């Protein structure tokens, strides 16, 4: 009459899940931003485990459950686990690729837009007051905006979100370049792309960078003070993937130095973000959103549902063989 | 040794006209917003003029000038000019329809694409100072935003810019609907798009309407209290082509109500556009920009230069002969 | 009790235009091939006609109807008939423009890829009995056989076949330029194509020439002695809109003497084509087929519903207002 | 002064290869068809191999060879090899997977349209005196060709080729299913494709099937006896991947009977093919290329050099590490 216990640690909300799960485990939340604010019973019954990107697994975190045996990631990235521990301590690891794909990408496209564009920033002159009655004006609230035919846009990691930014772009007349040391040979022929072998390369012909790899220990600061100064000067860069991808200490700078004319963050460093506080306190050009190209209101319940059915495989059938999106069956031990 | 006049009417900067008409015409500028700024020596003398939507001209506008001969739009749009009434006083009017083709449709994809996904909202959001540190939160603040695909984007007007609109749209899985009462049947197929008869059926079937049709004497407030209420419920509403098409009284009202989602307006019924007054002071989920969905560097020195040419043709030429892009042949004699 | 007489002159079968004419107009059917073959009760009495492509009208063809009223083409092209002769004795003429757009674009690529990729030629070798056993061997029989993209297509004429072929052709990498002297500028745009002033440029850029205009009084023989000469070296040409536009002489010269490497023809100068009559005769590298870019069972019968339909606009309304599709209003007195 | 030696097995053409491997390896062939046609002294001796597509190693072949270390097959597939095989005798099997793609996609698409299109049975029966001179001839000659648009395209296997046809196809109109059971979900989201989770699925939603699989262990005779009667009637079937996935036993019968509307295959159970001898000897509605997708100038030439210089990394370097495109790391030891 006991059954396993299955945990929300960084969120409140469980009812999307609650009739997948209601037969096959008791569901509580915790509602914590770190592993301080877990109740005992939770690290210690756990089986599962339900988690966003606001809260980060350690191996010093991942010992103190004694119980557990499976995360799944809401979200397709997990860069916000230690996978390898993971599955040293017996923990399966699996998240939802599919589900924000598209989302992202027009999220991307919005942001890429709005810097070529400066919709977003010529909303605001309207908003504080700026009154634009001649072309003369016109033309200096709107100076910086460019023509895109012609533009050449640099995409980093060319997986889901890449690839679906790059249809989209091909349609506003960018030529479009992509780095990824990861793939193999003959994906830029399907799709009809230039693709480049080297960071530099990419950095040196783009005018418009945008970011679409994970986050993983090789790439850490993969825009740092010294590739910054790889990229074109008066170029764009757009980051819907992972904060930690970019240096923000060299982003500040070259933004006020006007090598880098304008940026579009959706993910930072440190989240949550607030233009009072970080090394983008006052930097200028600078666009940002609060960790939101995935959300839609199907795209939330759908990859809470696949979450949910993951949860329930393992605790229903073999860990890992059961699992459709497990990421670490190689560390699984 | 006398050479003719030429004037820019609503603006002062001639530099990119002057080597291009410099052995052909005397150059000056008024810099007026209206007929009543004219230098008298313009209205007498004048046998060109170069202007751009800043001015408006009726027959007793029109009726001031003795000399004029031909009018240069520097830009598509001529509802700004009593086309009709120039061309019985003798007055060629002429525009240039091709140079901020594919910058107005970028214009109008990031707006749309800045209400389906809220990053200007997002934006500010941020730069009030609201947290966004929970998931919870995140779908709160970006409570609005939609997956596009499957979504039906509707446009009125599928000539140079609707066009451009329609392909780029077709890219982010937009179902495209145009209404375009003044084509010949058989376009909708070429570019593979849907096509409806009425204004009503396009408003009916639409998510997202947006707008791209000259403004004649047919269309004024096309959007309006009794148009307005054949738009799905919670639609969307765009418009880069002229503010003379929107009844801004019904729709302030619309999007109070809620029967409209958000708006997105590169043009007004007066210009220039000011939050603080007009029918849309208080109006929510508006974005506006100032009449800059034209505007690139490129874009600028382009139609300037054409619109330069066309004036000189019309000096060294034979009107309307020796015109590339008159609009009045109809009725000039 | 007596209904007006329309007959189909150049066929026999009426079945789909029966239930729309039934209880408007008497039909029947003359199988004629000229005028010649109509029998003196139809020349007398009848009110309208419907005609394909088989048999042309001449003033003097015209003239021997002394009650005919309208004329309807099953089909887009009316090069076939005198239109402004048919407009001075008083016969509005019409067409079906939007029928077979998309059949014939899928015709043309069809063919376009014939030349390119040899299919058609590698079955017929197969039929022959060649064997293709080495890899040595397989380069023997495709010999000619090249790489699609950063090839060149020209279109001559972009209408709503052309521009169907345009965005077919991008698909596959071909860099597409159009010659069309009777659009305004800003087509190119909306589109993503280039443009070019004359036929000498187009057929000059033009690694393979396909022919998407109607045959008037200005391009009869488009392609001569002369323009042939204006090709690359190499080129491919296709033709699936009307024979009158290539010289056959000038053709077969260039594909025997190799300056035109092969030629996909569904038009010719004499129709019906047979490969043992006519200039081609012995022309090499030449595929044919019988007119017949347009045909699909649903693509049969819509139009000829549609041709229905206009005729009893026409018997029912008022001429030449009630006509959808009239393409002589102009000449109609 | 002793160099390695390479031999170039089912060819005899080494000129592409020599500029490469003129210092590294002594370079010879043997023009086979079989190990039985292998000159000793190869076998012995022959460090390095270079073969295509028209001879096949087993075990036993592989068993004959003394010294080799690498094969490189110069193309995409390599079912032709025991690969497993292979790497237990230490050897490196590599392939050349990117260069003929958009070829073999655009021959498959050239092979879809003769189906849909019927131009090449049009070119044909004109071949064949066939004289179609009115419409209703038309009709009867053209009969089946079919409207695209709206019709389902089915691909089995979205890898390189099969994503560029995809792409193809969507711009004609196709609504594209792909079946692919080795990728992970959301590959359909980036290319907007729907996906299914079976065989029978994609063969019972289909109207034109293409396959685009490579030849493995789990996939002869997908298309056999049983699989066949999961197609639509009147469905179209195209195979431009490996003959191997055809039952032509069962595809016969379905063409006699009408099952299958019609084929077209570049590849066969048994090559060379012959319409006078096989399964397929009397089959009706069938277009047949002798193996030729892949074929162009400039791609003949890419895919030789890249295969020379593999086979240059391997004797330069470290096997597996120094390859590019090593397909059988796995099995190697
Ligand atoms: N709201 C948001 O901000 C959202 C962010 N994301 C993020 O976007 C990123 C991409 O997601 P997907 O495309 O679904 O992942 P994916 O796994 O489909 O694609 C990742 C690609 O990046 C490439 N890559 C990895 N390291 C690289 C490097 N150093 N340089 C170049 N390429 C590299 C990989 O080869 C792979 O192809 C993820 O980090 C994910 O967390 C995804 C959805 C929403
Ligand atoms: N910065 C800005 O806000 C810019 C605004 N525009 C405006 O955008 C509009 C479109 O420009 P283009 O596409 O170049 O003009 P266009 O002449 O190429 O296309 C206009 C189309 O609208 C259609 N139309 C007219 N009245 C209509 C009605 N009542 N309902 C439906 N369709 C109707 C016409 O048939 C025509 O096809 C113009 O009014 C122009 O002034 C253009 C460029 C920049
Ligand atoms: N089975 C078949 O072979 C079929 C043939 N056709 C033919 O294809 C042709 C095109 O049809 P649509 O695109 O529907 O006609 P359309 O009227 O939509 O387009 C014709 C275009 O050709 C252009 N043009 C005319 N003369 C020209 C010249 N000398 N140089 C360059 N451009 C020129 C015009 O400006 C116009 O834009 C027609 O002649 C039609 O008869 C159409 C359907 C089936
Ligand atoms: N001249 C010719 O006929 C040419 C033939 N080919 C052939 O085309 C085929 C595809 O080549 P590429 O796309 O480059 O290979 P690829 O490795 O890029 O793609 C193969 C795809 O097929 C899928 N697949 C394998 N077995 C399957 C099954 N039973 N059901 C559904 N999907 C399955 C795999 O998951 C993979 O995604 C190969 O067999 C190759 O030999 C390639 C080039 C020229
Ligand atoms: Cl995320
Ligand atoms: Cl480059
Ligand atoms: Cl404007
Ligand atoms: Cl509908
Ligand atoms: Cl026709
Ligand atoms: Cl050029
Ligand atoms: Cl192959
Ligand atoms: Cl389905």
């Amino acid at each position: 009459s006991h059954m396993p216990l299955v945990a929300l640690l960084d969120g409140r909300d469980c009812t999307v899940e609650m009739p997948i799960l209601k037969d096959v485990a008791t569901v509580a939340f915790c509602d914590a931003q770190s592993t301080q604010e877990i109740h005992e019973k939770v690290l210690n019954e756990a089986v599962g485990a339900l988690m966003y990107h606001t809260i980060t697994l350690t191996r010093e975190d991942l010992e103190k459950f004694k119980a557990l045996r499976i995360i799944v990631r809401i979200g397709s990235g997990f860069d916000n686990i230690d996978i390898k521990s993971a599955g040293d301590l017996g923990i399966a690891v699996c998240n939802v690729p599919a589900v924000s794909v598209e989302e992202t990408a027009d999220s991307t496209l919005c942001h890429i837009l709005n810097l070529y564009r400066r919709a977003t920033w010529l909303h605001q002159a309207l908003r504080e007051g700026t009154r634009v009655q001649s072309v003369e004006q016109i033309r200096e609230v709107a100076s910086g905006a460019a023509r895109i035919r012609g533009e050449t846009l640099g995409i980093i990691g060319l997986g889901r979100v890449g690839q679906a930014v790059a249809l989209r772009a091909k349609a506003f007349g960018f030529n479009v370049l992509f780095y990824d040391p990861y793939l193999s040979d003959g994906v830029e022929r399907a799709l009809g792309l230039q693709r480049v072998s080297t960071l530099q390369d990419l950095l040196f012909h783009s005018d418009c960078v945008t970011l679409h790899c994970g986050l993983n220990e090789h790439n850490h600061h993969l825009i740092n003070d010294f590739t910054v100064k790889q990229m074109r000067q008066g170029a764009f860069l757009v980051n819907t993937a992972r904060g930690g991808l970019v240096d923000e200490k060299a982003l500040a700078q070259a933004l006020k130095e006007g090598r880098i004319r304008g940026a579009a963050l959706d993910v930072h460093e440190s989240e949550p973000f607030s233009f009072s506080q970080g090394p983008l306190k006052d930097a200028p050009n600078l666009i940002c959103t609060p960790h939101a190209a995935w959300y839609s209101e199907q795209a939330s319940i759908e990859m809470r549902e696949e979450a949910a059915r993951e949860i329930r495989r393992a605790i229903t059938g073999r860990i890992p063989d059961s699992l459709k999106n497990c990421v670490n069956k190689d560390h699984l031990t």
